[PDB]
């Protein structure tokens, strides 16, 4: 079969069709008229979008397809670097760092950052006892707030203290300038002037974690963090110990990677949370129900199983690290009808395979957290918002404990009042967000 391809554009193939703001939700709506798979053509390049659980399930196939870098992941190595998400899978860093970084994501792990989640958790808590009568919340900005200073704090002992203040660290704006930057390079001497910004920002990140490492490293201090292991541990394969250029990308990796797609979901599920009341009391009965304590044990947040349902309807609908990029080991035939050259690239339109009624049914744009009721009940490579194989995200235990945790508490802590009636409006970075969702908070009166 030769497969669909939308509109084009002349010399500038399908290129065009991603010049907009919201170009995920852009590729949703041509996966909806075009079907499980399309060709994407731009100048120099092509990829294949692919949407049903019938053809990823192969994609997933490592034997046959591995990891590749998007353009968009290859600018963001610039300041990434050769840390776990911008590595190819053939990079001695990425086994080495791989090995040597997986015990950090233990069950004995979670345990040990528990108590710190715990602590900003409780500063989120207060922030919102401490509003007036009629204030309100900003939602992703509070929970970027709570997501960056819980992997800092956990990651490596630094605390940003986010909710001491108005305004963004100096890391996050030179950080999501970087991003800025990064992403506006996927449609371009006029552009002098970015660079500079781009290398001091760059600058200014390094500088901060070299302290943050060799501070460390001198102390002598004993930990057993992220940084510990990223600066103590050993490579069961090879023997050797990470280097301190590759620590360094793998702390500024973790501190992105480890707060936007985590602030993004707990977003995402505040909003389906408010938007559906009958879901919000039966979650909320479970956390009055289980968080028996001024402040939550592992152990009790490991018994949020509804909340956990939740966060996991949440990341169907909306997975806020939406698509991942593939490319073909071998010359290979896809789904029986469609042959692919070695090399040739893929991408995962996640929140697309997620709405494959096939595997969902009809309602597949209902929030039913009760979908997740039993898991093995799932076929294979059906749900994915975590990513694929030895090449999957290895913080989400990390991620889903933080934010069972978080909207546990805020769930025994306060009844939710969707004020404004809020129009659901996606941002898109290199992840999603609700922008401007708002939300008033009335206080249980419950003390920690
Ligand atoms: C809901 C929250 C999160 C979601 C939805 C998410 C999603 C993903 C996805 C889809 C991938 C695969 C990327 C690709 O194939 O190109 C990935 C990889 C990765 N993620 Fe996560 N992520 C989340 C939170 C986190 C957190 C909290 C951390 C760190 C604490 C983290 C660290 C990483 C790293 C290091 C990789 C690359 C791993 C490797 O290739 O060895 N992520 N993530």
């Amino acid at each position: 079969k030769e497969m669909p391809q939308p509109k084009t554009f002349g010399e500038l193939k399908n290129l065009p069709l991603l010049n907009t703001d919201k170009p995920v939700q852009a590729l949703m709506k041509i996966a909806d008229e075009l079907g499980e798979i399309f060709k994407f053509e731009a100048p120099g390049r092509v990829t294949r979008y692919l949407s049903s659980q019938r053809l990823i399930k192969e994609a997933c196939d490592e034997s046959r397809f591995d990891k590749n870098l998007s353009q968009a992941l290859k600018f963001v190595r610039d300041f990434a670097g050769d840390g776990l998400a911008t590595s190819w899978t053939h990079e001695k860093n990425w086994k080495k760092a791989h090995n040597i970084l997986l015990p950090s994501f233990s069950q004995q792990a979670m345990k040990g950052y528990h108590a710190m989640m715990v602590d900003i958790a409780v500063q989120l808590v207060q922030k919102w006892e401490r509003l007036n009568a009629d204030e309100h919340i900003e939602v992703p900005e509070d929970m970027t707030r709570l997501t960056l200073d819980t992997i800092g704090l956990c990651g490596f002992n630094y605390r940003f203290n986010s909710f001491y203040r108005d305004q963004p660290h100096p890391f996050i704006t030179s950080m999501v300038r970087a991003l800025d930057e990064a992403m506006n390079k996927l449609q371009r001497p006029a552009y002098d002037e970015n660079k500079r910004q781009f290398q001091e920002d760059i600058k200014v990140m390094n500088d901060l974690v070299d302290k943050i490492i060799a501070d460390r490293k001198a102390s002598g201090e004993q930990s057993d963090d992220l940084l510990a292991h990223m600066l103590n541990g050993k490579d069961p394969e090879t023997g050797e110990p990470l280097d301190d250029e590759n620590i360094r990308y793998q702390i500024i990796t973790f501190l992105i990677a480890g707060h936007e797609t985590t602030s993004g979901l707990l977003s995402f599920a505040l909003y389906f949370l408010v938007k559906n009341p009958h879901v919000l009391q039966k979650a909320a009965e479970e956390a009055a129900r289980v968080l028996v304590d001024p402040v939550p044990s592992y152990k009790q947040v490991k018994q949020l199983k509804y909340v956990g349902m939740v966060l996991n309807e949440a990341l169907r609908l909306w997975p806020t690290a939406p698509a991942f990029s593939l490319y073909a080991k071998e010359d290979t035939v896809l789904g029986g009808e469609y042959p692919l050259e070695k090399g040739d690239e893929l991408m995962v339109l996640i929140p697309q395979l997620h709405r494959d009624k096939t595997i969902w049914g009809d309602d597949v744009e209902e929030f039913r957290p009760e979908r997740f009721e039993n898991p093995s009940a799932i076929p294979q490579h059906a749900f994915k918002p975590f990513g694929n194989g030895q090449r999957a995200c290895i913080g989400q235990q990390f991620a889903l404990h933080e934010a069972t945790l978080v909207l546990g508490m805020m769930l025994k802590h306060f009844d939710f009042e969707d004020h404004t009636n809020y129009e659901l409006d996606i941002k898109e970075t290199l992840t999603l967000k609700p922008e401007g969702f708002v939300v008033k908070a009335k206080s249980k009166k419950i003390p920690l």
